């Protein structure tokens, strides 16, 4: 299929692109490189075994989007582009609403103009808000995210749903990601945060690689087995694969298809650390810190739906998530070159 | 004060402008005339007793907005501009989200750029969603609007609140309107809907003026005293005055000031019809029709807060609302000239 991958040079996007190319699709990547580098492109081609077209641009530029869609005879769009640093979002709400809400709106409007009606959205478990019922199931009503980031993802879900209602031929997937971690098995691609990583895994990796002293564990007093926060960590490759399938299976299937994408199991902070210590063959240094504002104590996905309906499920383990990250981290300590 | 009035040529905006000019403020109107006509401008000047500056433009044009704000040394902004036909919103969600959500975002961003931090937003009772507790009080948590229109107003409230948090010097008023009706006492200004009016009053007026046959009463089986829908009708002049006060009193008072703007009392469909029959000296023809999708049975505002805090309250009656509308309707059957 002909697929436009916004944010295709980013973490999850890059990996998805490799997988798409492996399944022989024609990929066109659209990224503004605000959080990624051109240096990944070659890697994606190599690992993908096929050349993906790259366009440097902004999802907010509706005329460009339209031209692209047209020019490339796109069939389906996978939208990963956006801002995602939760903390920052709180400090800088406007940027989030613009990039995420306005960003998506401009894109789907361009789609409409170009007669493109197959869409995949990168959503997040945050939309469930403070749900005491765990694991989280898709049929649960949404809640209220506590950051401009979370709110922006929920808003986009809402707009997309409304769009589909008004334009019923549209096929729209709302993929609610859980906690993506891991890296390509090759260790030649992976997450490349700039500055202080906000997520647990990369932070651990940075401690491990010797860049940072100790991992701060945000809270040791939660109502969990070990008192640390619990989440559903999913391997970026499994995520990648799920997008490929979603894309292939849902194209031209009218509706709003909502699926949780996770392992369907919870792992605590220590579990992850332990997993990483094991992978890197040394104890990861850590310490206990106060709870982090806005963090829930524990949650994980109920991923039955994607299984049943898309025959999709995670195949990588936590170990692999840790190992693959360590490999990348260790093979490319400076990330992607400038 | 120097005040930018978006959507200043529209129904509520026009009346507010007259009042502002009467209190000696410098008014600059920004409207794209998608739902209003230049023909009102002269009327606003006349009735206002002072000349307001008019700029034809779009709130979505952030560079223009910034220039204006700068050029005119604006102190405060009153934002009435937007799309508001509920029904249409359902059919055309994108236009609503763009004009209302993106429209407001572009404006407040321009504000930020121009160092303008006093803002007044036209919100709506719809944000309360399906609240069984009536009347509605500001401290009630918001609900889920059932149209793209309602949703767009709630979203903007949310973004504005987040903005204020991040930019705490901002003074932001969320004025939740109830059911605005009425017209300038002069009968030379009023609501000028194009096509079929969606609101009760104008529709009644059109039946009365002989343009339409009968008023369709949407539902006669509600759990109300007379079985018809109940709402809080407020006179456009009272609304106008409330904006003037809000503006004068809240400027430079940091925070998110939320106020319901209504009469604080409920009136049924028949009550309104009866009021109008009386005003026009003839029976208004009507008939019972099925419930209208999305309509709640009854609600009205709890307007104590604006009273207490702004010393503001409605002074016009339902009779006057009806009379003033009839006068305008009857003196200007073709509305504002082309
Ligand atoms: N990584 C996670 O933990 C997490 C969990 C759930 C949801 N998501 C969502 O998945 C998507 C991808 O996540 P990621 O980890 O790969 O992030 P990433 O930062 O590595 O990828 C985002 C990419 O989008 C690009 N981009 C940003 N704004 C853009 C704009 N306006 N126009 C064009 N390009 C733009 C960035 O340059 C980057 O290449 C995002 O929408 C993110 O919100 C991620
Ligand atoms: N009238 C009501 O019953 C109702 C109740 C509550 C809330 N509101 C809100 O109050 C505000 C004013 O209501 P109204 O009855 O005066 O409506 P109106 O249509 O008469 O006024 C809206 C004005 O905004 C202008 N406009 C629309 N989109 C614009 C854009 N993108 N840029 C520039 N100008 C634009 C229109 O040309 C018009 O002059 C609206 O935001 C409406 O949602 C109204
Ligand atoms: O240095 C760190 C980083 C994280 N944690 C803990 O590790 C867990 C996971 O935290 P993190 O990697 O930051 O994940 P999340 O806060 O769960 O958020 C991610 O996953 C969500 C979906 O579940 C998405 O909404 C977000 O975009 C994404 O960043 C939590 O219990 C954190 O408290 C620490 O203790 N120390
Ligand atoms: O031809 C008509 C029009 C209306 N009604 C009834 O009259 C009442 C008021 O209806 P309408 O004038 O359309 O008002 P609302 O539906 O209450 O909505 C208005 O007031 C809301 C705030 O309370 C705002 O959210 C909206 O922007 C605004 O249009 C309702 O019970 C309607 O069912 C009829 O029976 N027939
Ligand atoms: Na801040
Ligand atoms: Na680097
Ligand atoms: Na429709
Ligand atoms: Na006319």
């Amino acid at each position: 299929m002909r697929v436009l991958v916004t944010g295709g040079s980013g973490y999850i996007g890059s990996h998805t692109c490799v997988q798409l190319l492996q399944n022989g699709h024609d990929v066109i990547i659209l990224d503004n490189l605000c959080n990624s580098k051109r240096s990944v492109l070659p890697v994606i081609e190599r690992l993908g075994g096929k050349h993906p077209t790259f366009v440097e641009g902004d999802i907010r530029n509706e005329a460009l989007m339209t031209e692209i869609l047209h020019d490339h005879a796109i069939d389906t769009v996978i939208h990963f582009a956006g801002l995602k640093a939760v903390g920052e979002s709180v400090q800088k709400p406007l940027e989030y609403y613009d990039n995420n809400v306005n960003g998506t709106l401009r894109l789907i409007s361009a789609m409409r103009a170009a007669n493109v009606k197959n869409f995949i959205f990168s959503s997040a478990a945050t939309v469930y808000g403070d749900n005491p019922k765990i694991p989280y199931v898709e049929s649960f009503p949404t809640g209220t995210p506590q950051s401009p980031y979370g709110k922006s993802k929920l808003m986009v879900e809402q707009i997309l749903t409304d769009l589909q209602k008004a334009q019923p031929d549209w096929s729209i997937a709302l993929l609610r990601y859980f906690n993506p971690v891991g890296a390509h098995p090759s260790g030649d691609m992976g997450e490349d945060p700039q500055g202080i990583p906000n997520n647990l895994m990369p932070y651990i990796a940075q401690v491990a690689v010797g860049r940072r002293d100790s991992l701060a564990i945000f809270g040791n007093d939660y109502p969990t087995e070990d008192g640390t926060g619990v989440r559903d960590y999913i391997h970026v490759m499994d995520l990648a694969d799920g997008h490929v399938v979603a894309m292939e299976k849902l194209a031209n299937k009218p509706g709003v298809h909502i699926y949780n994408l996770g392992a369907g199991v919870g792992n605590s902070v220590l579990d992850v650390v332990n997993a990483f210590s094991k992978a890197c063959g040394k104890p990861v240094n850590y310490h206990f810190a106060p709870r982090r504002e806005g963090d829930l104590p524990a949650y994980w996905a109920d991923a039955s739906k994607a299984d049943r309906e898309l025959n999709w499920r995670v195949t990588r383990t936590l170990d692999e998530m840790a190992q693959d990250t360590w490999h990348w981290q260790s093979r490319h300590p400076q990330g992607y070159p400038d």
